[PDB]
This record gives structure tokens, sequence and C-alpha cells, in this order.
């Protein structure tokens, strides 16, 4: 089903990779709404399977160095 969640992200105390997480989840496919940052590490947002998937995103964004993960 779509994504409209929240979403955990990595990095937390990075640098700030997590700051690229953020837009990893609305970068990816799905897109559409977002809500996620470093200045923490929270990943909220809505994105959604209709052309994307959970993994996908979450994939993409592990695969920059900075990743996801889903939340409520």
């Amino acid at each position: 089903a779509t994504q409209t969640v929240t979403l955990a992200v990595p990095g937390m105390t990075c640098a700030a990779c997590p700051i690229t997480v953020k837009k990893a989840l609305s970068k990816v496919e799905g897109v559409s709404k977002v809500d996620v940052g470093f200045e923490k590490r929270e990943a909220v947002v809505t994105f959604d399977d209709t052309k994307a998937s959970v993994q996908k995103l979450t994939k993409a964004t592990a695969d920059a160095g900075y990743p996801s993960s889903v939340k409520q």
C-alpha cells in the first residue's frame, strides 16, 4: 500500500548523513509528502508504491550512505 507514516532515518549523530535520508524518501519513487531531518534522526514522509515501494526508497537510501526505515 502507499507509504504515509513515520520513517526511521539512520545517521542520527552522522556529520549530516540523515540530512540526505530526508530527501532520499521524497527523492526516490512513490514520493508524495515529506518530513525528515538529520537535526536528530527522524524520517517522516508519505510516499507510495503507486510507482515505487518501501524497500525501493529505503534501498536507494541505504545505497547512498544515508538510509531509512518504517516507523509509526
